[PDB]
Order: structure tokens, then sequence, then C-alpha cells
């Protein structure tokens, strides 16, 4: 056992290496989207920023996870991460919408990581998930509901303009 | 359901809007302290001020609440803010306690809001409430307690002079 | 009687608690436009952040009279802050809409209570009401009407753009 | 009963308080570090300074228990803090690997305290724990596993010069 | 021997660890003193800001007679430090006159300690007491005698008025 | 084809889609390294900045490719990011011969594509390719030999000073 683990059980240590595995799969995916947004036939220049810039935050989200698993004595164990779903993303709308629905899978993967803490009585790794993670999680959230909201009344992707301007207003 | 509601039980939306009407409530009794402060035969500049400033603070708390509940996908429903219990608050002295009491029954509505949360296994809620409400709940009752007992020491309200020194020392 | 007060007469002391719980409702109420304004399935910001500026200008104008009713040696009376009419406003159209009802409604109150000052020759309370409530509500209906035209010519809400582009550019 | 007394059980009291007994103690074995290292036939000056820094650390964490106890409502009882375990602490590995020996103590120490408060639904003392307290640790000791693992390879006590090194580089 | 003990008894070297858990029993006291006027039934925050400091200074006189213990030659050989003889101090004016009383013992320590090292033929010892602890303790001791005699003609502890005064403008 | 797709092969797309997943693999290696030099019982933080730097780096890279993909009108297919090789380095010099192979490897990958844009004579690829990658794996492969060759004649791994001075030293 590491020198510095105390009050952290293993079952804790899978699951953070398992969230590490998931943010970065979440990274790849948004890199995917901004990847997409940056196509010369897409061309919605705020967009792939948004979605780079959350790609690059989970990137983040997962080195402070393992920094935690190695703070509290954890061995992290990387493992493939998988390819995201589909190369086109169809839409900045479709493209908000699985963002809303990674960040939710995301939002509930931690919920269950804060579930195991609470079960395995490590105060310590709870707060840590509430204090780094699930704020976060609700804020990004919100942040892409409204996103995804704002694009529905504007009539993307139907009406043209609507992912245009969006790009150019709320994402510029 | 809201499309960012994840993980919020609806009783969770319940004991939250009924702590934003609590909070409003407290914003309403500390702007009638502040008011009746203000009066010409009471006339503690600093006591109005302070109160005053507890009257916005509470709004303010009551806003973060209307905050987080658009953030978690609840619905916020408003109430009638009721009067507050008096107009008359008689005492620099007596309006602090009657702050003490407020803030110890807002706090006892944050530790059930808290309970709550708990048990409906809603993390997020839970760690919002402690960061944001329950540490200056902890600190303002500390506060009004720390100004009844030197108000009531200084001789208040029977010394008239106990309560126009608090008001320059300790809120001037 | 209060030892300040003077040709304050007791009917303008009762309609200036009248105009500080009217003023409460409607800070209430911008609160509530506010609060819809930034729910996710909303999601306007400007509309919500404007709106949450009117609630804290109409606190503010409570305050003032408060300030006003014990500056003359009136006695504030508080009434219940009765709820908003409705928690949904359904639209930024229908908010500005109602807004300007609101906003109306404060001015004709104002009004009636310009008009008893005069019959009781008040003129310090008419000077305070037509320095301090009467520009800016007119201001504020001008305003409001200003929103309400250009968000029905953009052809909100049907046109899902014009409540979109109206929160980036004319409250943005 | 403390007029701000609320939700603090009395046994959460007398933990506390344990805690304040058992973070000055820290406070005192670092300060007795800081003592072996600064005499002459030791003569680690940044080992010093780095342990006599801890000592101060656990001080202040033993008034910030001492401040959250009064602002609970609850009474410290100060009890006398033992002398450390042993004056001569032998060498820099030594006694980085008692300070981690004493970090996790203190660690174990504030887990029970966490423990007991959520037993007790004291989510304030809770979130001051984990806030405050269980972070720390966590860093204190993860820091303090690196100093060891430093000084264990690079030789340390043996190799003379291990010492020295890490205290020019590592702790300088 | 201590390669670089010179002129240093060993008769010194115990008076000097005396000394040096006398210095740290004092900043016990003086942190409970802190504590005891941070209490919300107390609630004298200057003063317990004042025996905040003494509590420090304290900790940093016992800290320089480590260092000069170490500087010597000599080991330091750490104490338990008794706990305070009391947790209420029952008055500023009470906790004035006991923190005079300690700093009164701990001068008449050092004053030992000054002839022990006199005797002894120490000039470094008996320079580095009177430079560093004696001017010191006289300073201290008439600022607290001061502290006293206001409180005392203030009507202290029976004038309530008396120590929130003194508070704020003595220790403010 | 898309509308700026000039001279761009579709075995030069291929080549760059692999390269691409090719990068990221080297980026997540480096943040295995990172990780595992993040380590309480590796505890080499200098180590852990490098290698995280590097892995931000072909990040970096990776996103440039991206970036060159969509430039010349080909579409970016995202792979599975395979986990490192392994999790355990097992040292510093063990983890900077098997980056420098790692870098060899990539550049390799590098020389092979600038053949194949050669060979399609896709001039905008190869200097793309050598202005960006070729003249940046050269610097990192040597920088990488460099790095080798001083842990070896520094005598790490066994040399257990060697590791921590290189990491104080040259990554420091
Ligand atoms: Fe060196
Ligand atoms: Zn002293």
């Amino acid at each position: 056992p590491s020198q510095v683990r105390q009050n952290y059980h293993q079952d804790a240590e899978a699951a953070i290496n398992r969230q590490i595995n998931l943010e970065l799969y979440a990274s790849y995916v948004y890199l995917s989207m901004s990847c997409y947004f940056d196509r010369d036939d897409v061309a919605l220049k705020n967009f792939a920023k948004y979605f780079l810039h959350q790609s690059h935050e989970e990137r983040e989200h997962a080195e402070k996870l393992m920094k935690l698993q190695n703070q509290r004595g954890g061995r992290i164990f990387l493992q493939d991460i998988k390819k995201p779903d589909r190369d086109d993303w169809e839409s900045g709308l479709n493209a908000m919408e699985c963002a809303l629905h990674l960040e939710k899978s995301v939002n509930q993967s931690l919920l269950e990581l804060h579930k195991l803490a609470t079960d395995k009585n490590d105060p310590h790794l709870c707060d840590f998930i509430e204090t780094y993670y699930l704020s976060e999680q609700v804020k990004s959230i919100k942040e892409l509901g409204d996103h995804v909201t704002n694009l529905r009344k504007m009539g993307a992707p139907e009406a043209g303009m609507a992912e245009y301007l969006f790009d150019k207003h709320t994402l510029g």
C-alpha cells in the first residue's frame, strides 16, 4: 500500500480511474466536435472554439482526477480512450445536444462516484468531487441547456442564420 | 422534465422554493429593522445601515437560491413574502435579538434542506447549501450573538448611551 | 406625533405605505421575470439581467419611499408582498408587455399619490414624487414601450430569432 | 446553552476540543523537529524552516478549530499539550517519516471527526472539516510522502549528501 | 559536548529549557484568553486580538530561547505544556490581571535565569536575556498594569460599558 | 469532395488521420509518464512537469494536424487512443528512454507521411510537415537523447540521487 494512502477504498480508486477515462473520452468527444466545426463545409469558428475549450477543460478535469489519485496513494491505470460515437455532428444544435448528453452522463458518473465515496466514508473524496466536478458539471449542463434552448428557438438547424448568429453572439 | 434536470428530486425543488421564500422574508424583516432604526425617534444610523445590509444580503441569498433552482432544472414558484411580525422593533438590542432568532430559524431551514438533499442523495445541492449558506449562517449567527452580548453588557436598552455607542463603535 | 412631522397628512402617510408595498411588489414581479428568463428552457440572459435590474431599481424606489416616510415623521407599516400574478411569463415580448403594464400601474399609483399630496397641500411630498418617481416612471414606461414595439416588429415570440437578437442587441 | 449554538452536538464539541489538542500537539512536534534541525550537530536550516512552518500551520489549524468552536457556541476546553515523543529525530529522513506518521494520525482524527459530524447530522461541521482540514491533510501527507520517497531514493540518512542536497533543493 | 558549546553551564541549559517551557505555557494561556474573548457570550474582539498577539509573542519568545539553546550548543528538551489554570477568564479586567500575573511570573523566571547566568559567568546568556526578554517583560508588565488600571477606573467588570469601550479604544 | 480540397490525395488524408491518432497516443503516453512521476513513491515533480508539457505539446501537434486536415478539405476520422503500453515507467531514465523511443517512432511516422506527400506531389503537405513537425521531432529527440545520456552518466536509476538531481537541475 502507498505510504500516503489512508481511508481510500480500492473500489474508490477504481471508480476514480474510470472517471479519469470518462473525462478523457469527453475531452476527445469535444475535440471531435471542434474539428467538425472547423470543417470548411461547417465553418462555425466560435462553435469550434467553444468545443475546443470544452475539450481542454475535460482534459484538465481528467488531469485533476489523476492528481487526486496520486494524492490519495491510488495508482492511475489508464485505459483506451474510445473514439467518439461519430465524426459528423451534423449541426451546431445537434453538437450542443450531444454535448449536453455527454455532460449529463459525466455528471451521472460523478454522482455515482460521490455516492461510492459516501458509502466508503471517504469525506475527502466526496469534498473533492463536490468542490471541483459537481458544481462544474451543473454549470456546464445549464450552459449547454441554454445553448440548446437558444438554438432550438432560433430555428436551428433548419434556419441557417440561426446557427451562424448563435456562433457570433452567444459563442463569439 | 427540464433538459438540465439531473438527480434533483421534486421535493428538493419544493424545499428550495420554500427556502427562497424564507430568505426573501428575512430580507423583508431586515428591511423593516433598518426602517425602524431610520426613524427620527430611534435615529440609529449604523443600526439601520447594518440591517439594510442584512436585508440586501438576504435578498442576494434568495437570488442565489433562484439561480440554483434554475441551474438544476427546477422551477421557481414564488409565494407571498409575509410582512415582518412587527413594525416597531423597540430597541437596537431587541432588533439584534430578533435578527439572531431569524438567522437561527433560517439556519434551521437550511439544515433541514441539507438533510433532505442528503436523504435524496443530491451531493451538488448539499455542497451548494454547505458552501454558500451554512457557513454564512454560522458566521451571521455568531456576529449577531456577539452584538446581542455586547448590547446586553453595555446596558441596552435601559442604558440609552449603550445603544448609541454600540451604533458608533461596533456598527460604525 | 413625530417631532419632525409637519404638513404631513396621515392619509399621505398611508398612501406612502401603500406605494412602498406597490414598489416592493413591482420589485418582486421583476425578480420573477428575471428568474423566468434565467430558466434553461428560456435562457435569455440579457432579459434576465434587465428584469433583475428593474427588480433592484424597484427595491431602491421602495427604500427611498421608506426613507421619505421616516424623513417626514411618518411610520412605515409594511404589508405582505403579494406573489407575482404568474411564474411563467411565456416570452420576452409578454414579459416586456407585463412590465409595461406594471410600470403603468405604478405610475398611476404615483400619480394618485401626487394628487393626494397636492390636495393636502404637501409641496415637499409632491416635489419628492415628481423628482424621484414620476420622471423615472415616464422614462421606464417609454423604454418598455420601445422594447415591446421592437419585439413586436421583430416578430416575437413567433419569430424565435427575434427575442434572441433583442436580448443580444437591445438588452446586451 | 450558548445563544448561537444550533445543531452542534455536545460530543461534536468534545471531538473538536480533542482535535484542538491534537493540532496543538502536532504544532509542538513540528517545533521539536525544527529545533532538532537547528542543532549545530544537525545543521539542516531548510529542514528546520520546513518543520517550523509546519508547526506554525498546525498552530493555525488549532486556532481555526477554536474559532469554529466559538462560532458554533461550543466551549473550548484546553488540555495539556503533551511533549513530543522524542527530542532527537535522528535524521531528516526519520523526521520526515515521523511527520508523515503524525499527519496521517491527525488526518485519521479529522476523519473520525467528520464521521461523528455526519452521524450527528452537522453539515456545517462536516463542511468546515472537509474544506479546511481534509484537503490540507491530504496535501500535506502527499508532500511528506514525496519528501520521504526522495530522501530514501537519495540514500538518506546513510548517504550524508542526500539530506544536505534535499535540504538545499527540495526544502530550499 | 557540542562542538559550539563554550562557557555554557549545564544548569544554564536546564534553566533555558525550563524558560522555553514557561514561555510556551504563557503562549498557551494567552491563547486560552483569546479563545475566551472570542466566545459569543463575552465577544470582545479586541481583547481576543490582544491576547492572541500576546500568545504569538510568547511563542516567538520561546522560539528565540530554542534558537539560543541551539546557538550555545545546548540541547532543547521540551516538556508538557500544562493547560492554562482555567478556561473561563470571567472578564476583560480579570483576564488582564491574570496576564499581568503571568508576565510578572515570567519576568521572575527570566530574572532567576539572569541571576544564574551571572553566577555561572555567562555574559552572552546574560546579555541575551537582558536584551530580548527583560526589557520586553518590563514593557509588557507596564502595559498590562496600564490596562488593568484603566479597566479598574472605568468600573470594569461591573460597569458593562467599561470593558466594551476599553476594547474599542485601548485595544482597538 | 470538399470545396477547398486541392491536390490532397486520399492517401494523404488517411495518413494525416493516422498521424493525428499517433500524436494523441503520444500525448496520452506522456500524460501517463507525468502521472507516474507524480506518484508519492516516485515523487519527481520536474519529471512529471516535463512529461505533462510533452503530453500537452503532443496534443497541440495533433490539434495542428486536425487543423491541417480541415484546411485541406480532408475529413478527420478519429480512432481509439490506445492506452500507453505500461502504467509503471519504473524510472526517470526508463521514462526518458521510452519517451525517446516514442518520439523516434513519431518522427518515423512523420517521415513516412512526408514521403507519401512527396510521392503524391503535395508540396503544401510536405512543407507543413517539415516546418511544424520534422524540426520539432529532431529537437525533441535530441533533447531526449541528452536527457538519457545525462541520466545514464549520472548513474540512474541505481544512483538514486542521480534522478533527483537531474529533476532539480535539468528539468527544474
Ligand atoms: Fe546540486
Ligand atoms: Zn516572553
